[PDB]
């Protein structure tokens, strides 16, 4: 298996700490860990493209999408490489994460591994929003914590 | 042609910001940039393996190593592909970065994105010490700052 993980902070509350395992070349990967300081509800959760933090989350760039497609959620075609949907916080702020995912890769073109792990302020309306936003962003609005996405042990 | 970038952090601040180049895979990487918040006099400055940053800088693991060799300097053919020597600073605290490698690089097995750039507390003696820790950490001891390298824009 190949592994990776991320620490996500941010300017507030938010912090977190997510895995990926990607137990054969080009297969499902597994994401999972938990992030607290949150609202209670949903709140978008991508790959976004650069793995820059210069000048904090902003500096990630937009949702990874090496194949030009539109917004979607986890489990549409049409998504970015990124669209890793929402996570749930309950009234604890903590956001149980357990994920399977198959267009992620911690190899090959579709590598997430030297890029930004986003949480954002806001749901994700996985492309179902109606506005041109929501074919773009989602409308997830902000970016509350994020972090580089590096190689495990 | 191809960038990456690394956020430093550790306390003092112990703070930096470093940029890669390299303008062919085949080719030398330039690494610049500035760390601020060192007591003056060299700091040993490596990629470690891991970019595993949850516990601290101490969650990155050796030097990285892909070639199984003993630690050296960056002018070494015995080396870690991740031993970028020193980096020295002055009684402002501040040390300027201006490295070019040819070891390092940004695509390939020898690829340093994804994995953790350290700076740390003492010399490296470019596994001139005479002890056996310099065949191994370069006698480099703790971690005062470290970051995740990223793909950059
Ligand atoms: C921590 N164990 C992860 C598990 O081996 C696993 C489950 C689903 C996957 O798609 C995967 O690649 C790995
Ligand atoms: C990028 N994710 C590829 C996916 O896990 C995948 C693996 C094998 C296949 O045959 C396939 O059509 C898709
Ligand atoms: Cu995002
Ligand atoms: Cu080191
Ligand atoms: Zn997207
Ligand atoms: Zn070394």
């Amino acid at each position: 298996a190949t592994k990776a993980v991320c620490v996500l902070k941010g300017d507030g509350p938010v912090q977190g700490i997510i895995n990926f395992e990607q137990k054969e070349s080009n297969g499902p990967v597994k994401v999972w860990g938990s992030i607290k300081g949150l609202t209670e509800g949903l709140h978008g959760f991508h790959v976004h493209e650069f793995g820059d933090n210069t000048a904090g989350c902003t500096s990630a760039g937009p949702h990874f999408n090496p194949l030009s497609r539109k917004h979607g959620g986890p489990k549409d075609e049409e998504r970015h490489v990124g669209d890793l949907g929402n996570v749930t916080a309950d009234k604890d702020g903590v956001a149980d994460v357990s994920i399977e995912d198959s267009v992620i890769s911690l190899s090959g073109d579709h590598c997430i591994t030297g890029r930004t792990l986003v949480v954002h302020e806001k749901a994700d309306d996985l492309g179902k929003g109606g506005n041109e936003e929501s074919t773009k962003t989602g409308n997830a609005g902000s970016r509350l914590a994020c972090g580089v996405i590096g190689i495990a042990q």
